[PDB]
This record gives C-alpha cells, sequence and structure tokens, in this order.
C-alpha cells in the first residue's frame, strides 16, 4: 500500500474536512477524482453527542466505516491540533492516544502522528501500529525555521526516525527563496536517509513547494467546505501548474482499429484531460494493417493507445510486457508505454472486464456480493470477462446459460473446476435446484437486436423473479440503449445497468492506468451520450 505509493511517481491525497461523513457521500466520486488515499481530518469532524469537545470512539468508528463502505480507497486517520493549524486542542494528549488507538484497530492504512505528542504516547502508539503505517508530522506556522541552516527539522527528523513509516514536515513561506532553500534541503535529507518524505510550504507564497512535491501531496476540491491550509490547491490545479512548470509533459494518446470512424473514445478521453487539468490529446488512428501503427508506438511523445477489432490479438506481437489478465485472455486493449531510462518498453493491459467489474462495484451500495449467486448469459469473449469478474467480487455460485451445452462448456474449460461454475442446459432444465435460487447479479452479453427462442427466455423470466434485494442486472449492448432483457429484469424491479456505462468505465481504467489519476464517471459520460 506504501510500497504502491513509494515506486509511483506521483501520488496525491484528499484532505476530507467534512464535519460529518454522511455529507461526503453524495458527491464522494467527484471530489476523490485523482487522489490515491483520503485523509479524514478527524479534528474537523462535529459529534452530535460531545458535551466535552471531543468526537467519542463510538463516532469516529461509525464515521470511519460509513466512509469505507462507500469507498476502497485507502484511508488516512489525521488528528490535526491548533499549534500545527488544526482544531484539535493540544492539551488533550490522552483522547488524541486513545482515538489513534483505535484507528489501528480497525484497520486504517495510515496516521498521522504529530511530533508534538509526548515520547511515551508516541512510542505506544508506534508498539500497537500493527498494518497500520505511522506518518510523523510537524507543521511550523511561524516560518522562522529556515530549510538552509535546519537545526530544529533536524531535531524532529532524529525524534521521528526511531517511529516513522513516512515523515511529514510543512513550512511556512515567506518568499520565493523559501521554496528553493525546501529544494535543497529535500536532495540532501532523501540522500541521507529512505524513510519516504513529505515535504512542503504552505501559505500562498508556498504553492510551488507543493507543486514540486511528488510523494503524497495533499489536495482539496471546490465542493468541500475549505482549504485544510493556506495555499492548496485542487487536483486540477496542480496539474495544471505542474504542465506549465514543465513537469508533466504532453503526450499523444490513440486508437488503433477499423472502422473506428464513429468511436467516442476521443470524446471520452479528451473530456477526462480537461477535468484534471491534463494538456494530453486522444485521436483515432484507422489502419489498413497492424503493421502501420508501429511508428506511432514509436513517437517521442507517445502517451499510450487503446485497440480495438481487428487488433486485439495482432498487436500483442509488439509488446514487451502482458498484465495477467491481458495473458489469460489473449487480448490487448490498452498499450502502456515505460520508459525505464532511454529504453522503451510496451506493456499491453485488457480493460474489457474492467467495465463489468466497476460497473457492480459503483452499482452495488453496501451490498456484498460474497458468497452469493450470479449468472452469465453468452458464450463469447465477453462472458469469459464476466465470469471472471464475478468470480473476482466474490460470487460463490455462478450460472451459465446458453443455447447449448457445448458453448457453456467451451466457457467453462477455461477455468478450472473449482471456479464456482454452474453450467444450465435450456433442454433438460432442473426447476427445482433453480426455484430455490435468488440471484444477486446478472450479465447479458449476447446481442440485443434478436429475439430470443423461447424456451432460452422462458428460464431468464424464471430466474430474474427469484431476486435479492439490491440485485444488478448488466446489459454489456448499447444498440438499441434500452434493450429486451433489460426491460424484463426492469420490470422484475432489478437495478439496470447498461453496455455504455460499461464502455464508459473500460475507457476510464485505461486513462488510470496511463495517467496513474481517476477521472469522475458522471460528467465523463454526459458528454460521450451527447
Amino acid at each position: 500500500v506504501l510500497q504502491k505509493f513509494k515506486t509511483k511517481k506521483r501520488s496525491t491525497f484528499l484532505t476530507l474536512n467534512y464535519p460529518r461523513i454522511e455529507d461526503a457521500l453524495p458527491t464522494l466520486r467527484d471530489v476523490t477524482v485523482g487522489c490515491d488515499a483520503i485523509e479524514v481530518r478527524v479534528d474537523y469532524l462535529k459529534d452530535p453527542k460531545s458535551s466535552n469537545g471531543i468526537s467519542s470512539l463510538d463516532f469516529v468508528a461509525e464515521q470511519i466505516s460509513l466512509l469505507r463502505c462507500s469507498t476502497t480507497l485507502p484511508i488516512i486517520f489525521t488528528i490535526r491540533t491548533i499549534s500545527q493549524g488544526g482544531l484539535f486542542p493540544n492539551d488533550k494528549e490522552e483522547e488524541a492516544k486513545e482515538l489513534m488507538l483505535s484507528a489501528m484497530r480497525y484497520g486504517c492504512d495510515f496516521v498521522d502522528v504529530e511530533l508534538g505528542w509526548s515520547s511515551e504516547t508516541i512510542n505506544i502508539l508506534y508498539q500497537h501500529k500493527g498494518y497500520t503505517k505511522l506518518i510523523m508530522s510537524w507543521h511550523d506556522l511561524s516560518g522562522t525555521w529556515s530549510w538552509a541552516r535546519p537545526h530544529e527539522w533536524m531535531q524532529k527528523v532524529e525524534l521521528a526516525s526511531s517511529y516513522a513509516d513516512v515523515i511529514k514536515l510543512v513550512g511556512m513561506a515567506n518568499n520565493l527563496n523559501d521554496n528553493l532553500e525546501l529544494e535543497e534541503f529535500r536532495t540532501r535529507i532523501t540522500n541521507s536517509m529512505d524513510i519516504p518524505l513529505i515535504l512542503f510550504n504552505m501559505g500562498r507564497f508556498g504553492q510551488l513547494s507543493r507543486i514540486l512535491n511528488k510523494f503524497m501531496t495533499p489536495v482539496t476540491h471546490p465542493l468541500l467546505p475549505s482549504k485544510a491550509a493556506p495555499g492548496q490547491l485542487t487536483v486540477k490545479q496542480l496539474n495544471e501548474a505542474r504542465v506549465l512548470i514543465g513537469e508533466i509533459l504532453p503526450e499523444k494518446f490513440f486508437l488503433f482499429g477499423k472502422p473506428i470512424k464513429h468511436s467516442r473514445s476521443p470524446i471520452l478521453h479528451s473530456t477526462a484531460y480537461e477535468l484534471l487539468g491534463l494538456p494530453h490529446t486522444y485521436e483515432a488512428f484507422e489502419t489498413d494493417t497492424v503493421d502501420e501503427v508501429q511508428k506511432v508506438l514509436n513517437l517521442p511523445d507517445f502517451g499510450g493507445a487503446n485497440v480495438t477489432i481487428p487488433y486485439k490479438l495482432s498487436v500483442m506481437k509488439f509488446m514487451d510486457e502482458l498484465s495477467d489478465e491481458a495473458r489469460f485472455f489473449g487480448a490487448v486493449n490498452t498499450i502502456i508505454p515505460i520508459r525505464i531510462g532511454d529504453k522503451l518498453v510496451l506493456r499491453g493491459d485488457n480493460t474489457d472486464w474492467r467495465g463489468i467489474y466497476d460497473t457492480f462495484a459503483n452499482a452495488l451500495d453496501g451490498v456484498s456480493l460474497r458468497d452469493t449467486n450470479g449468472l452469465v448469459i453468452g458464450a463469447g469473449g465477453t462472458s469469459r470477462a464476466a465470469i471472471y469478474s464475478l468470480h473476482r467480487l466474490g460470487v460463490s455460485r455462478i450460472y451459465l446459460l446458453n443455447r447449448t451445452l457445448a458453448n457453456s462448456y467451451r466457457v467453462q474449460d477455461v477455468f478450472p473446476p473449482d471456479y464456482n461454475i454452474h453450467i444450465i442446459d435450456s433442454d433438460n432444465i432442473p426447476s427445482e435446484e433453480l426455484s430455490s435460487v435468488t440471484l444477486s447479479a446478472v450479465v447479458s452479453t449476447i446481442p440485443a437486436d434478436i429475439e430470443l427462442p423461447e424456451k432460452v427466455a422462458s428460464v431468464i423470466k424464471a430466474l430474474l423473479a427469484n431476486k435479492a434485494d439490491g440485485g444488478v442486472f448488466l446489459d454489456m449492448a448499447y444498440k438499441p440503449l434500452h434493450t429486451p432483457l433489460m426491460a424484463v429484469a426492469s420490470d422484475l424491479e432489478w437495478k439496470c445497468c447498461n453496455g455504455l456505462e460499461a464502455l464508459v468505465r473500460q475507457g476510464l481504467a485505461s486513462f488510470h492506468l496511463w495517467t496513474g489519476m481517476t477521472a469522475p464517471f458522471d460528467a465523463v459520460y454526459q458528454k460521450v451520450i451527447e
């Protein structure tokens, strides 16, 4: 989790500072865009039952879990005190310690531990850390601790190094020169030590240093009630700034295939750049052979490319590496360039399955699919991704339905014997086993412009009746937009998703693999459908 962040070029995290996590939930998917983690500023939370001024353990815990049910992002648990720029009283160390211990007990990924707390308390928190990583932090609100002559900073590093998984040092900038002295300091300390370091100056004058701090920079978003500290930037602003100073360079992205004339992938990715402050372009590049794409892959400014029909298999030729999924499904839709130095390495990945997986992940709310029953309909390439996706989400019985047994068997035999696949024969229908089968997830991968034979439709109708609360139906076709089966399902009260949603989320996964950043589904979807 930290190792992920360390080998990543640039990480950021959101300073979530609502008074209640309930207030965050409606727009949470928009405000976390581009972030690798979420800091819950515990000092900003307001407990309705308090009367001593401190959030109770029960409350803070209800809040933290409420958030964990709405996002998979790692969490940073931060109690920031008054003299470090937050709201938590400095005199109340025992109450802070109690809170931080609790956070480690329910598996927060990180805890911010201020170097103003007693060494007794710091040690006790260190002794109980478990898997939680400690961020040892100090903030110089005075702006008097020089980075060029850093006696007081080095005392703090000394104290922190006994305990730290990460060290966070934040100055207050009086002028440009303070940001420059800070970079000198960054170079010197980083040579002499290998605990990872968050390092910048707050203040409007400090903004350069935030931009240059690559590892775990805090960011905010316009919908949050306030900045956590002076000079703080949004993700959009942060990228915009990094582009303007020459840190992030413009990159050309592409779509290979034929016909691609009418692909809406360029609008999808164009929109994503615009919402994240990135300077990239994305272009359809239709070719008659696959071999004509090789000169594109070698452009000095090539940032990646999607691959659609008929080149998902024939392009694999040019890859040096494959992701597990690309190898397993024997197909590439996402080409990722990696400059290890002056060597180009091309990595093929496949996000087609992510269209399925990520759609369910978002459509489910609280509902976990661990130990539930699913149904996949169809036997093409997409059905295989659907089976993998349902399995990966924890479905313990994956029902598989087709016109013929041989079709279902071909698909089944890709996976091992204990992959929870249970084939249904539409001829010899085992009605009594199926009567008691309550489904939580369904995926149709078959064509929508053809009405089915009424011996298969009959079975689909019957199974869809038996439905778990919050159960989700997904149709992978978008032609028509509202399909025959979707109607059947919707009348039976299923939460329904369409193939355009999945297509959009495939693209977004590709975008994340390229830029290191997520993009918001809603606004990107609104421009694709236009």
